[PDB]
DNA sequence: TTTTGTTAAGGGCTGTATCACTGTGTAAGACAGGC
């Protein structure tokens, strides 16, 4: 695992905690930026180029049937396989929850030109609540695709929200969503296992299981060192969801992942208590019924990562993170590395 | 029969309206990078 230092173009503000990235065919893209989209990239979606250190962030377009979708902030993001990516909630610039759902896939890529298409996804059923820093993912049973929704956080419901502490969150129930995007329905499971809340987990998806790992809870303020399978089963139409506490999960609120081979993922990064970061890295290896998490030799973190507070970053997909850290001084806003496995 | 106003010309304290003067916030422009 080797850090490098990257460099950044005129439109570094853009870039800000909660921003995704998404790759298409090992070229990566960056959603999510600060601010409302401008002139210069009226839909918020960029090219999301690194040549020699060097970051380029170059204005991406959409397609003639596309929805302008607002910049968003911790969204529930995942990749369906004919390849899209799902993005549904987060925080928009003017600090709304969005409960819509969004669909971005390659409309057109002319001579290295891609030309994107965005499309709403209307939902309807059990349709989860509007929330951030929740986890979607695809399983497959049987055949057949379905989305699987877990955890995050909103504001107070409608009725108890009042001006004096309106921005306040809570964690959303622990209720499971079967989300058919093929019909645009949404089914909510209780679980007995999911008792408590959780948000900023990290969630790994194989076959018919979704590992639910780390993660915060608000009300406890704890960031437990559970991990959770959910398997689903899809036996014509009448779904079935099932989850199961497995010992040995890791303890850390928004860790970022990343695939290094089939059956084989790195977590890095995080927090382990609110003034510590998680400095640690993990690898898991996936069985077809079995999970394996084990330490790794961290990697040669600089002091100013040492330092850091906070850190913030996404997946660019091909085994490599996109790491982020504030500084002061004289001088930028902020400072960028690859980490590299 | 007891209190006040009043005239005119004119003489000091007091109150406020400027002086001159520059730093400074805001904004009207100019300009140059998007390797």
């Amino acid at each position: 695992m080797s850090l490098q230092m990257v460099t950044v173009g005129h439109n570094i503000a853009l870039i800000q905690p909660g921003f995704s990235l998404m790759n298409f065919d090992g070229q990566v893209f960056f959603f999510g930026q600060k601010g409302w989209p401008k002139r210069s990239c009226p839909t918020g979606v960029f090219h999301f180029d690194i040549k020699q250190n060097h970051l380029k962030l170059k204005p991406a377009i959409f397609s003639k049937d596309s929805c302008y979708l607002p910049p968003l902030r911790y969204p529930a993001t995942c990749s369906y396989k004919k390849h899209q990516y799902i993005i549904h909630g987060g925080k928009t610039p003017n600090n709304e929850l969005s409960d819509k759902i969004y669909i971005m896939s390659v409309a057109c890529k002319n001579n290295k030109k891609v030309t994107f298409r965005c499309t709403e996804k209307d939902l309807v059923g059990d349709v989860p609540e509007p929330r951030y820093g929740h986890s979607i993912d695809v399983v497959y049973s049987r055949g057949k695709s379905m989305g699987v929704l877990f955890g995050g956080r909103s504001y107070m419901p409608s009725t108890q929200r009042t001006t004096e502490k309106w921005n306040s969150v809570a964690d959303c129930l622990p209720h499971v969503f079967l989300i058919d995007f093929e019909f645009g329905c949404a089914t909510s499971y209780i679980l007995p296992e999911l008792q408590d809340g959780l948000s900023f987990h990290v969630s790994i998806a194989r076959n018919d299981t979704v590992y639910i790992l780390g993660g915060h809870s608000l009300a406890s303020n704890i960031r437990p060192a559970n991990l959770y399978r959910i398997r689903v089963d899809l036996p014509l139409g009448t779904p079935a969801v099932n989850c199961t506490v497995l010992p040995g999960g890791i303890s850390v609120s928004s860790a970022i992942l990343t695939q290094t081979n089939n059956d084989e993922f790195v977590i890095v990064g995080g927090y382990q208590l609110e003034n510590q970061k998680r400095m640690v890295c993990s690898l898991v290896s996936l069985g077809d019924n079995t999970i394996e998490i084990s330490e790794m030799e961290t990697p040669d973190w600089t002091s100013d990562i040492k330092h850091s507070k906070i850190w913030f970053g996404s997946n660019m997909g091909n085994g490599t993170i996109f790491l982020g850290i504030p500084g002061d001084n004289k001088s930028e806003a902020f400072y960028f590395y690859t980490l590299r496995c």
